[PDB]
C-alpha cells in the first residue's frame, strides 16, 4: 500500500483547491498562504490510509482568513475556521506582497518627497517587504502590514544592497492598499560603490588555476530510493518530506541493526529561523525576519544545478507546492540527495598483533538551498556510517545594508565607504520528534563533574558526570554550559542494550550565544525559543512550531512558552526536543559584495545504543 | 638560493651523526632520543645559512644525557650539556624501551607470583610501556621509569586491550634494569570476549551495499610542490615542515593579494599534547601520557596507502628522521597533500537584478596520522579559498580499558561483559607563532555585548561588541566564554585595510572542556597549558613547548607558567598564541572494539584581513 508519508503530488493538491471549490472556500478573491500535507496520526496505517491538508487562505476583499483541513482522500473539509487575526497572528507573507510595497510608495507624496530630497529617481528605488513585527502601533493591530526600507539600483542589473537609503522607512497596509506612515529621519548619502560581483572591474581577471576535481560513481549511488521519497542507505531508512514552510523534513529516521529496523527521530526539521537585527537606529530597530514562519522558506527553495550546486552522483527530488490560486507547482531539482565520502571510518596499526587496519566512512546527504530577498541558505542533513545524525546551515548571499554613520557605530560594521552592515544573528529552531527504539523516550541532562583531591580521590586526577532526568515540561527548558560540557541525552528507559543500560543518543550542540535583545523586548516574547538552547515537550500533533502558526504580527507569547505551561509527563513518554542554535554575526568586509558560507548546526551521536560499534562489516575500501 | 625552511634530509642527519662522533659525543653507549632541524634566526635569509639540528643524547650506560645543537653546515658543536634529569627533566622515551618493560617483568618473581595467582601464562601477558610522572616515591627522583599495565594475548594476533590485568601494575627503572616496586592490590577477572575487529564471527558478514566513489583529477591537482616542501595553492603559499616531535609543522603561511604575498602565521604545530586518565584507581591514577613531549608523535607517524588513508589524487611527503643510532630513517608517504571539494563557497539569486550566482569551494589538506600504543590520531590542516585556516584532531584506535568493577563505578564506563574504558581527556595544544601582515601583532579578546532596553536602545533590540587588547604577558591567560560569544582576534595595529581598519584573524574555538584534575594535581602543574583555553606569550626562540623541553617525570610547572611570568610586551610586538582544546571521553559502547573517529579542532577567518571578500576572482564551475 501506498506510505502515508509519501510527498505530495500534483494531483493531490488539485483535488484540495477542488474540494475547497466546492466546498464554497476558494473563490475568485481567495489566496492560499501556506498549503501542505499533514502527517499521519499516531497508530493510523491499520489499513485506512485519510491523506490530509492544512491550507491558510488569505482574502483580497478584507474578509477574514481562513484556516481549513481538507481529506484528499475523502473529498470533504474536516475543519474551516475564520481567524481575527489581531489575536491569532496574520497569515504568512504572500509571494505576490513582494511587489506591492515599491507599488505603493511609487505614488505617495511622502514617499516622493524624500526620494526627492537626496535626488533618487523613483524607477530606480526598490523596496524591501519587510515584515512589521508588532511596536507601538495601535493602528497596526488586526491589520496586514509590511514595513518598506529603499535600496537604489543604478541600472536593471545592477546590486541594489549595495546602494541602502538611510534614514528612512515607510509601513504599509497591504490590504487596503494604503501607505500608513513615512518616515524620513534625515539624510544619509548613499553609498556610492557598487557591489556587482560579476563585474569585472570588481572581481578582477578570474583566476585560471583551478584543475577540475572529478566526483563520479561508476556503478551508481549506494542508496536507493522507493515509493517516490523512501531512503534507504547503509542501514539507514527514512522518508524525504517537503513543507512549503519547514522546506526538507525527515520522518521515519531509523536504522537497521541486524534483523530489526530501529527507529531514532520520529521527525525532523527545522522548524523556525529568525534573523534580529541589533541596531537602535528607529530605521531598522523593528527588524526581526522569520524566514521560515513568516516568510515560508521552501517556498523559495532553489532549483539546483547539477555540477553548481550538488557535485557528484545526484539523485533530485522535485517537490510540489500550491501557487496563490491552490494550482500545483514544481520546484524542479529542489533537492539534493548523494553519499560523500567522509575521511577515515576508524583506524588502528597495532604493535603486539600486528594488524593494520583502516576504514572509510561516508555520508548520506539531503538538502536544499532557498533564498528570501537578500539572503540564501543551505539546508543539510547527513547521516553517518557509525550512526551519527548531523544538520548544518551554510548562511550565505548578499548582507542587509545601512549606511555607515559619520563618526562610527557600536552597532554596524563598515564594509565599503559609507556603506555600513547592522549586526543581527541567524537563530534556528530544530524540531525533533524522538523516537529512540519507539516511542517511550526520556531526556537527561549530563554535565561533566569535577571532583575535589582528597579521601578517595587522593591524586586530584578524578572526574565525573552527572545525568538529571527531565521528568516534566516545567523542568525542561534549559540552556547551555559549555565549560561542563554540557550535552543532553534522548533514551529509552524501557530498551536496554546487552550490558543492561537503556539506549539512548546524545546530543552535541555548538554552545553559540543564544538571543541577545533584551528580555522585555518583543523580539523575546515573540521568539521566545531563542532564548534558551533546549526545550522538550510532550508530543502532540498541533504543537508543530516553537512560535505558534501565525507568526506574523503576533503580539508575543505564542508556541513553546505557552505549550510548556501544561507541565505534561516526560519521563518515558512520546517527546519532542526543540534545539535552538543560532550565528551571531557581526559582519566582516569579507563579507562584502557577497558572502562567503559560513556554518552553524548541531549532531546525535549514539550513546549505547549499539551493542557494540555498528560499523566492524564496513569492508576495506 | 635553498630555503632553510627545507625538510631535513638524509644527508643532513648523516652529517649530523658524523659532527658528533668526530666530537666525541656518539660513541657506542649513545642513543638519540630526538634529533630535529631548528628553524632560522629571525632575520637571517641575509645570504648566509646555518642549518642547525638539535639532538638529545641518551647514554644507555648510565651517564648524564646531553642537549647539544650541532652546525650541519659548518660541521661544528654549537653548544653541548649535560643534564640534571632530576631538575630538568628525563629525555623522551626510547621506541627500544617499549619491549624492555615486558622483558623486565617477566622474570620477576612479585610479578611472576600475581600472573600465577591469576592463571595467567607469561608468554601470553604484554606490558603496555607508560610513561610514570611524578608522584609519591622519592626513589624515583633522577631515575628513567616507566610503569607497566598489562594485558593477555590470547594468541599472537589477538587484541590484547580487550583482556586488561587489573588490580596490578609494576615500575621499572629502564636503565639499571631493575623492577623497582610490584603492586597488586586484588584480582579483577580478566575480560573473557574478544576485540578481534578483523575476525568475521565479530563482524558478521561484510557488507556488499558500498559502491564505489572515485576523486580524480584529470589535469592533476592545482597545488605545487617546489623546494621539496614548498606548497603554492589558490593564492596560499607555505613550507610543511615535520619534526620528530611535532610532526608535520606550517611555516610562513601567506596569502598572495593581487601583488603582495602577505604573511598571515609564521609558524603552526601541535606543541604538546596530553592524554590524562580520571580513574581513581591506584592502579591507573598515575596516568597522563603525553604523546608528543613524552613520546614523540612524529617518530609514528604511519606510511599513508593510497585509497585507504588519503583518497584523490594526492602527493605525498616522505619525511626522514633519525633512529636511535643517527642514521637517517624516511617515513615513506608519511604526508598526504591534497585538495578537496567543499561544497558552496558564496551563492545569491537576486530578485531585482536577476542574476544568480553560485560558486564552489575547496581546501588544501595536509595531514598525516600516528599511532602510539593503542591509540591513533589523524592530525589535518586546512586552507580554504576565503582565506580561512582550521585544523582538525582525529581521534581514533582502541580505548584503553581496564576491568569494569562490580558495582559499577563513578569514573570508567562498561564496553563489554567486565570491560571497562577509564574517563579521559585528549587535550592539545596549538602553537601559532603568528605574523599578520607581518610580525607587529596584538591580540584582542572580543565578547558579545547585551544592552538593556532604555534610552538610546527603546525597543531592548541592541546588541554590540567589545574588545580588550591584552598588552601584557600577565594578562594573557584567557579562558572560554562561550555564553558571550567570545573570540581572540590577532591583528597588526600598523597595517590598515582600506577602511582604516586594522587587518585581522579571528580565532574560534570550539569552547569544550580544559583539564578537569584537580588544581592541586600533579598533572595540573606538568600540564598547566591545559587548564585555560588561550595563552599570548612574546615570541623567543627558546619556547617551544608548553610543557617545556623535556616533559617526562618533570615535576612540574615547566613551560607557558613559567615563560609567561617574564611578563613582557605583546601589544604590537612578534607574539605567539598558544590555544588549548581536546575532547573529554566518557567512552561509550560504540567505541568498542575499535572506535569511530571523533574529532576536535578550531579555526581562524580573516577579519578586516581583505578589502572585500578574497574569493570574487574565483570562476563559474
Ligand atoms: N528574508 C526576509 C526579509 C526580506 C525579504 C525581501 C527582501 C529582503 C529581506
Ligand atoms: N600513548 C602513549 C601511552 C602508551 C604507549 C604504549 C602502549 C599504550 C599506551
Ligand atoms: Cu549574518
Ligand atoms: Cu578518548
Ligand atoms: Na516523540
Ligand atoms: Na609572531
Amino acid at each position: 500500500t501506498a506510505s502515508p508519508f509519501r510527498l505530495a503530488s500534483a494531483g493531490e493538491i488539485s483535488e484540495v483547491q477542488g474540494i475547497l471549490r466546492t466546498a464554497g472556500l476558494l473563490g475568485p478573491e481567495k489566496r492560499i498562504a501556506y498549503l501542505g500535507v499533514l502527517d499521519p496520526a499516531r497508530g493510523a496505517g491499520s489499513e485506512a490510509e485519510d491523506r490530509r491538508f492544512r491550507v491558510f487562505i488569505h482574502d483580497v476583499s478584507g474578509a477574514r482568513p481562513q484556516e481549513v483541513t481538507v481529506s484528499v482522500t475523502n473529498g470533504t473539509v474536516i475543519s474551516a475556521v475564520e481567524l481575527d487575526t489581531a489575536a491569532t497572528g496574520e497569515l504568512p507573507v504572500l509571494e505576490e506582497e513582494f511587489e506591492v510595497v515599491e507599488q505603493l510608495l511609487a505614488t505617495d507624496e511622502r514617499w516622493l518627497k524624500a526620494l526627492a530630497a537626496r535626488n533618487l529617481d523613483v524607477s530606480k528605488v526598490r523596496v524591501a517587504p519587510l515584515s512589521a513585527g508588532v511596536f507601538e502601533y495601535a493602528e497596526e493591530r488586526g491589520r496586514r502590514i509590511l514595513r518598506g526600507l529603499a535600496f537604489v539600483q543604478d541600472f536593471p542589473e545592477d546590486s541594489a544592497w549595495a546602494h541602502p537609503v538611510d534614514g528612512l522607512v515607510a509601513y504599509v497596509d497591504v490590504v487596503s492598499k494604503e501607505v500608513t506612515r513615512v518616515i524620513d529621519t534625515g539624510v544619509f548619502p548613499v553609498p556610492a560603490e557598487h557591489g556587482n560581483y560579476t563585474d569585472p572591474e570588481l572581481t578582477g581577471p578570474l583566476r585560471t588555476t583551478q584543475k577540475p576535481i572529478s566526483i563520479t560513481q561508476p556503478e551508481g549511488p549506494s542508496f536507493t530510493v522507493t515509493g517516490g521519497n523512501h531512503i534507504e542507505w547503509e542501514k539507514w531508512s527514512l522518508d524525504v518530506g517537503f513543507d512549503v514552510r519547514e522546506g526538507v523534513v525527515l520522518h521515519n529516521i531509523a536504522f537497521r541493526d541486524g534483523d530489526r529496523l530501529r527507529p531514532i527521530i520520529n521527525r525532523a526539521s527545522i522548524a523556525e529561523m529568525v534573523v534580529p537585527y541589533g541596531d537602535p537606529s528607529p530605521i531598522r530597530s523593528w527588524q526581526n525576519y522569520f524566514d521560515t514562519g513568516e516568510y515560508l522558506v521552501g517556498q523559495y527553495a532553489n532549483s539546483l544545478e547539477l555540477g553548481c550546486d550538488c557535485l557528484g552522483d545526484i539523485t533530485y527530488l522535485s517537490p510540489v507546492i500550491s501557487d496563490a490560486f491552490g494550482n500545483p507547482r514544481e520546484i524542479r531539482n529542489g533537492i539534493c540527495m548523494h553519499e560523500e565520502d567522509w575521511g577515515i571510518l576508524a583506524k588502528h596499526s597495532d604493535l603486539w598483533s600486528g594488524i593494520n587496519y583502516t576504514r572509510r566512512n561516508r555520508r548520506m546527504v539531503i538538502s536544499f538551498f532557498t533564498t528570501i530577498g537578500n539572503y540564501d541558505y543551505g539546508f543539510y542533513w547527513y547521516l553517518y556510517l557509525d550512526g551519527t545524525i548531523e544538520f548544518e546551515a551554510k548562511a550565505t548571499g548578499v548582507v542587509f545594508t545601512s549606511a555607515f554613520p559619520e563618526g562610527g557605530s557600536d552597532n554596524i560594521s563598515q564594509l565599503a565607504p559609507g556603506l555600513g552592515a547592522p549586526f543581527h544573528q541567524h537563530i534556528f529552531s530544530a524540531r525533533l520528534d524522538m523516537a529512540i527504539d519507539g516511542f517511550t523516550n526520556r531526556v537527561e541532562e549530563e554535565d561533566v563533574v569535577r571532583q575535589t583531591m582528597g579521601p578517595g580521590n587522593e591524586r586530584g586526577n578524578a572526574f565525573s558526570r552527572k545525568r538529571t532526568v527531565l521528568t516534566r515540561e516545567s523542568e525542561a527548558v534549559r540552556e547551555a554550559d559549555a565549560r561542563t560540557g554540557r550535552t543532553w541525552i534522548i533514551s529509552n528507559p524501557e530498551s536496554k542494550n546487552r550490558l543492561n543500560e537503556p539506549v539512548g543518543y546524545k546530543l552535541h550542540a555548538h554552545n553559540q550565544p543564544t538571543l541577545l535583545a533584551d528580555p522585555g523586548s518583543s523580539i523575546a516574547r515573540r521568539a521566545a525559543f531563542a532564548t534558551k538552547d533546549l526545550w522538550v515537550t510532550r508530543y502532540a500533533d498541533d504543537e508543530r512550531y516553537p512560535t505558534g502558526d501565525f507568526v506574523n504580527q503576533h503580539s508575543g507569547g505564542a508556541g513553546l512558552p505557552s505549550y510548556i505551561a501544561q507541565d505534561r509527563d516526560i519521563d518515558g513518554q512520546d517527546i519532542v526536543v526543540w534545539h535552538t542554535f543560532g550565528l551571531t554575526h557581526f559582519p566582516r568586509v569579507e563579507d562584502w559584495p557577497i558572502m562567503p558560507v559560513d556554518t552553524v548546526g548541531f549532531k546525535l551521536r549514539p550513546e549505547g545504543f549499539f551493542d557494540r560499534s555498528p560499523v566492524l562489516d564496513v569492508p576495506a575500501n
